[PDB]
């Protein structure tokens, strides 16, 4: 699917079986979700945004469906504003941006 | 163009006379770029993303040149780690995300 960026490119995710809301955002590196239960350990590590940087929970191998499409990656959880789609899942996608 | 998210998708942009390096970033909702002087007046705004909130000083109908395409918008300038590309412009330039 083509998402032009009149609005917020928001869609929606699956994982541990729940539907969430998420952006894709290109400006991420990496995968955020706000704070839920994912199987496993987790290792810590430091994120910094436009604002500051927190501290979130990373989990390995996570199982994500973004807009029907199946990606198997890191997850990162923590106090985030919104769940983002990062780069390192965007990629597993296919996803690229076009003008 | 294509641009694959393998890397950050940083292009170079012209802004005021000057080529500054920034950021396409889909997560944004607008443009921020590092302290620098622009013409006009402004006006204050705080932004959050993930960390809290930052001031910064908004300009109107400031012309950027995104990989020689011409844009007109809003642009947000203040203590941002990196120059931002938000979709208030990239819209403007018909970038789309696709996957
Ligand atoms: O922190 C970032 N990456 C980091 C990141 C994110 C997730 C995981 C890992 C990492 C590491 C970095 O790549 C990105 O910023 C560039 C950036 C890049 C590299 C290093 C940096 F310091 C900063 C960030 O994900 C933005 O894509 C975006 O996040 C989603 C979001 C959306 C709505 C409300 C929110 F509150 C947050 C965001 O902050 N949007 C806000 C914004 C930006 C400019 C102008 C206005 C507004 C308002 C709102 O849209």
């Amino acid at each position: 699917p083509q998402i032009t960026l009149w609005q917020r490119p928001l869609v929606t995710i699956k994982i541990g079986g729940q539907l969430k809301e998420a952006l894709l955002d290109t400006g991420a590196d990496d995968t955020v979700l706000e704070e839920m239960s994912l199987p496993g350990r987790w290792k810590p590590k430091m994120i910094g945004g436009i604002g500051g940087f927190i501290k979130v929970r990373q989990y390995d191998q996570i199982l994500i469906e973004i807009c029907g499409h199946k990606a198997i990656g890191t997850v990162l959880v923590g106090p985030t504003p919104v769940n983002i789609i990062g780069r390192n899942l965007l990629t597993q996608i296919g996803c690229t941006l076009n003008f």
